[PDB]
């Protein structure tokens, strides 16, 4: 009876079942986040995670901040740790890593697949709209013409988003993908979505119809506030921003590659440097916008601040929230919209650390859900997420949409439109 860094105790199905409600037990899913979200990556008939399990992909073992990731997930040495993957062998390195860092109660559950996934009495959970947030393997099957799950279409396009930075695309992109400048779908004057006529033309010239499956992704290139356009380096926020606008416009099937370009190269797939010409289409095929409820403008937003069942969700940084900085080099006004609920995005206007993992995949949705709930951000309300100009609001909105929330919007104008009217009230300083 000694602590063994390399030999791990197995916990049986019956023991684990009896512990599903224990507050002192942490069930840890070491598969990829996409499998955790619900993708049936090994052909299992029930996808998702053991009910109550947290997500800690073994892929993160090479991250030097691994222990800080564990600690901010509130996984503590006094907890009983139960690990599972598709196989117990996939858990061994994670089990050892926990034991090397002072975690003495670590078990491996051997029978998640196919035992747990294959019996409907064993409770599981999943991200309700997981099929909109696709893994790299799905994209690779799509462009290769292979059969893939959650796809019944015959027309697709892979779109590499960027803000006036074609080099983000030309320096390496998914084979066959074409680039879309974010300026194609949003106006540099208002930083809102363009008019219906402009959206129709822009989508057609990029080869997109309403019945085209659009797969969006961007390249993270370490945004720097010292640069004139830091957004040129936050390509995957821009991709989700464009996903919002396309879904607003009326593209029926929009997917986002979870984690963006890094997920493609982390999977080891081939990259291309061809400047792929556009294959235009003549008619978009649906009235624009087909889903106008996704977009909230300033008059409705003011109404939502007065309504009991509605709220605006400020997805800005803390220095922006208290009026220390405006967040952007082209905005002078500092302050915040009075009455909005704060949901801190991350470090600045071009980072989403509170909504992402280190590899830029979306944060474990239960964590987003629970933090939001502590502030009264809940699905029974009509929610309009916003930020400076709508990029971060769109990513927060997308995370809520993935959870299946029935009334979530982006207040497009954000602080930029709000503060451009001097008659609009604003707060400043620490609350
Ligand atoms: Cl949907
Ligand atoms: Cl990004
Ligand atoms: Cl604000
Ligand atoms: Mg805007």
């Amino acid at each position: 009876k000694h602590k063994n860094m390399y030999d791990h105790t197995e916990i049986t199905t019956d023991s684990l079942l009896a512990l599903l409600g224990s507050e002192k037990v942490k069930i840890i899913d070491v598969r990829s986040a996409d499998a955790y979200n619900g993708w049936r990556m090994r052909g299992e008939v029930r996808g998702g995670h053991i009910k109550g399990a947290k997500s800690l992909p073994a892929k993160w073992l090479t991250d030097p901040e691994w222990l800080n990731i564990v600690r901010f997930k509130q996984i503590r040495p006094e907890d009983a740790i139960v690990l599972y993957g598709y196989t117990p062998e996939e858990c061994e390195q994670t089990a050892t890593r926990f034991k090397e860092n002072g975690y003495n109660n670590v078990s491996v559950f051997h029978r998640f697949h196919p035992d747990w996934t294959g019996n409907d009495a064993f409770p599981m959970d999943r991200l309700e709209q997981y099929n909109r947030l696709v893994p790299a393997e799905w994209v690779n099957g799509l462009i290769s013409g292979e059969e893939i799950p959650e796809y019944d279409n015959d027309t697709f396009i892979v779109c590499h988003a960027h803000y006036r930075n074609r080099d983000a695309y030309l320096s390496g992109h998914i084979p066959g993908a074409t680039d879309m400048d974010t300026l194609a779908l949003e106006s540099p004057e208002t930083w809102n979505r363009r008019t219906p006529e402009e959206l129709k033309k822009a989508l057609e010239e990029h080869g997109i119809t309403a019945s085209t499956t659009v797969v969006l992704y961007g390249k993270f290139m370490h945004p720097d506030n010292a640069d004139e356009f830091p957004g040129s380096a936050a390509g995957h926020i821009g991709a989700i921003r464009l996903a919002f606008i396309m879904m607003y416009a009326g593209v029926e099937d929009v997917r986002v590659l979870n984690g963006g370009y890094q997920s493609w190269t982390d999977a080891g797939f081939a990259i291309s440097k061809d400047d792929v010409p556009k294959t235009t289409v003549p008619e978009f095929g649906a009235p624009i916008p087909s889903r106008p409820e996704f977009a909230v403008d300033i008059d409705e937003a003011k109404e939502m601040l007065q309504s009991e069942d509605s709220d605006l969700v400020c997805v800005r940084s803390y220095p922006e929230y208290i009026g220390e900085v405006s967040g952007y080099n082209y905005i002078k006004k500092k302050g915040r919209i009075p009455g909005a609920i704060f949901a801190e995005c991350g470090s600045d206007a071009y980072h989403m650390e509170n909504y992402r993992n280190h590899d830029h995949t979306t944060r474990e949705y239960h964590e987003i859900e629970d933090i939001w709930a502590k502030s009264g951000i809940i699905p029974k309300k009509h929610l309009a997420f916003y930020c400076g100009t709508g990029w971060r609001g769109s990513e927060a909105w997308f995370n809520a949409l993935l959870m299946g929330w029935p009334r979530v919007s982006v207040y497009d104008g954000g602080w930029f439109e709000w503060s451009n009217d001097p008659e609009n009230p604003y707060e400043t300083g620490v609350p």
